[PDB]
């Protein structure tokens, strides 16, 4: 009954306090230039204290869960709070809430050996070589991450959950003649150890084949099929920030006052839900213990509302939607997403590509870029991108896409049937999206 | 005799192996918008194993120094070696060498409390408001790091050292009319806890005073006085990589074949020496145990030679210069620097500014930038920068500097008397540098 006594101890110095304990075990392995370059195993604990006294906040962090270290951190936070000035906008920490039912943890990922990762990377090297004798795995990595979080506060909130996720990516470079392709990245992420290295290699090697044939690009107006990585990049930098209630309070979201209005084509449905079947982290509570839920942001093209954490919700007058995420370096809470889902459609990507007379498959946005989430404006470089002519991919190309994400979203005519989990940055679950007649500059 | 027995254990699977144990204790504190936002304490141990069998390399990492964990890591590395193909360019690990004398550790940094950092930040906030009621400490941080490293290998190399360093920076923003200044950064770094927060606040607040008066910039040819932060950024991105022996072997340095040629003005002497009086880390050995030394890179404008680690030196036929640095994520060895020193001059910055009819003091390079270390080409945004007219600073400005770092180095006419330690990027110990007739674009 340690943490119970620690809250009692903290209540001597604070009006209210929160204790969050994080535990993890991570295994990783790396490949450099067709050699396994590293395997590692890490595990540890981290405790964060947020204490408030007369609306003055103290926050202390220690990389331990032993009660003496946690007591020291409570004292650290109290001393900081006594040095801080009051935050008049502070109201209170979250109250206990009703949580969805916890899923069963995937304990095989709590005991996984780094050998699993090493062997999947070795297999990827061998498969890539078999499929194209000049294909090289220039870089790659795999990881398995097990996480536990215990959150409690002086208002009676206790929530605990643990679970794991695994991921792998390969970067493949080809050489045919004197052409060297750019690095082609592909990946897999899931909640079990059967990482699909075969699929990674097949897709990456296919895109290398196409990239052996560079074709010039011109100024034109053409359909673009965005892949998951390009969608994640563009939307994370230009669109998702607009859904934050903090920007509503600060008058920096172009979506203010547009609830119920059409901001995208009816083809687009976008929501945040950790309980989606492909989610890597089916968490029932956010990082300050508020229950998570399905938050619909765009419903059949119509803007539905904003996401909130405790602090900004109470400043505004509403309730948190369970979107308080822990800042990795500072230890504070900020508004963020759990699993951003774009709903899928009915036909395969191959059906959609087969019907394009002239167009581009945009797989990544590797290149010079700028974005402004205050109005949605953007300028990106499509790379890698592949020209489609008469329903067939003809080669690789580079071009510029400049415009506005809201205008672009209105050009969406279809979303493919499959969904891909993007593990990096914001976790995003998305299909391919076809946009009609985008103006591109060569 | 734990680690010697671990070496004997490793010799059953490997022709040769190295064991490196890192231990550290780090405390940090942060400020956001005139509030202390965080204090943290972290400590831990890390062991890296590099084993070679028939020129096949295995590398494993575990976040512990306990003998059982290290034994597991050796087995991990052995399994990786048997999966890898031989590196024909591999020759051997370093032999034992003769080290300079170890300085006595600065033990006061080994157990410092985050309270020290918190109070220096509180004092900085108070000083900033006292000196300018409209000055806000938008961001800042302090840190103390205590590090211990033990390296040994099967050829009989064993070296151990421990020591600590501390740093602090503040970012100060002013508001006078409806003009808000850009973030003005200043810092201090040293091997004791007497961090100079007074000096940081004085310099930053003075620059904020100047930044209240924005003045437009035009295309012209004018002298520039680069400060330590701008020198560190520019040189770390465009110049220092060219001194790497790996790039000499791979033919990607413009300095191939140029030993003895004047690549800079005679005013410039640049060298690598961890035993410099202002060095934060007086290390006697690099991360693979090779003895550390003074490496002169530019002597009175003349290019002297390249820096080497063990692996690339033996490929070329030379010897390591003690410049093998441990990669923070991969655990491998890469060529890097310890403390890059630019030799100082005889007169104060204040004397030098007093003689400029029209010019600029360039303090930061915050803005769009590109660089090519393969030829030294660069394009940066000078920001914050301050206009000098008839020996007096008149206000702040933003302009572009594009060109080639070697051409720029030929323009160096003098260096100030003081030397500042830059803790960020490559640790750099440098004065201000006055460059004659630089072409700038408004």
């Amino acid at each position: 009954a340690a943490m119970e006594n620690l809250i009692r101890f903290g209540e001597k110095f604070f009006d209210e306090l929160e204790i969050a304990v994080y535990r993890s075990r991570d295994i990783e392995a790396s490949v450099e230039l067709n050699e396994i370059s590293m395997a590692s195993t890490r595990s540890g604990a981290l405790t964060i204290i947020r204490g408030i006294k007369d609306k003055r906040l103290g926050l202390a962090i220690v990389d331990s869960d032993e009660p003496e270290k946690v007591k020291e951190a409570i004292e650290q936070a109290a001393k900081m709070a006594k040095l801080n000035s009051p935050d008049e906008k502070w109201v209170s920490l979250p109250e206990p809430g009703k949580y969805r039912e916890k899923p069963k943890p995937n304990y095989e990922l709590k005991e996984a050996s780094p050998d699993i990762l090493v062997e999947k990377l070795v297999k990827g090297i061998k498969l890539a070589r078999e499929k194209d004798k000049n294909a090289v795995v220039a870089g790659g990595a795999g990881g398995v991450s097990w996480e536990e979080r215990h959150v409690l506060n002086s208002h009676g909130l206790d929530v605990f959950q643990e679970g794991g996720a695994a991921y792998m990516y390969l970067e493949i470079v080809g050489r045919k003649g004197s052409v060297v392709t750019p690095g082609i990245f592909d990946f897999d992420a899931r909640r079990d150890l059967n990482l699909d290295v075969e699929g990674i290699v097949e897709r990456a090697v296919q895109k290398v084949q196409w990239a052996y044939n560079v074709v010039p690009s011109k100024n034109e107006e053409v359909p673009l099929i965005f892949g998951p990585w390009a969608i994640a990049g563009l939307f994370s930098y230009t669109l998702l920030p607009a859904f934050s209630g903090e920007r509503l309070v600060k008058e920096t979201t172009p979506l203010a006052g547009k609830v119920g209005e059409k901001i995208a084509s009816e083809v687009i449905t976008l929501y945040d839900d950790p309980f989606h079947p492909l989610s890597l982290r089916p968490t029932i509570a956010d990082d300050e213990g508020v229950p998570t839920r399905k938050n619909v942001l765009i419903e059949n093209g119509a803007f539905k509302g904003f996401v909130w954490d405790n602090y900004w919700a109470k400043i505004y007058g509403t309730e948190s939607t369970g979107n308080g995420k822990r800042d990795i370096r500072s230890g504070g809470i900020n508004i963020g997403f759990h699993s951003v889902v774009i709903e899928n459609g009915k036909r395969s990507l191959e059906d959609i590509i087969g019907e394009i007379d002239r167009g581009y498959l945009v797989d990544g946005l590797q290149g010079a870029h700028s974005s402004n989430p205050d109005n949605g404006n953007f300028a990106v470089t499509a790379n890698p991108a592949f020209l489609i002519e008469d329903g067939e991919v003809k080669g690789s190309a580079v071009f510029l896409i400049a415009g506005n994400v809201y205008e672009l979203l209105q050009q969406a005519s279809e979303v493919s049937k499959e969904q891909t989990v993007m593990p990096f940055m914001n976790t995003m679950i998305t299909p391919h999206i076809k946009f009609e007649n985008v103006k591109i500059a060569g």
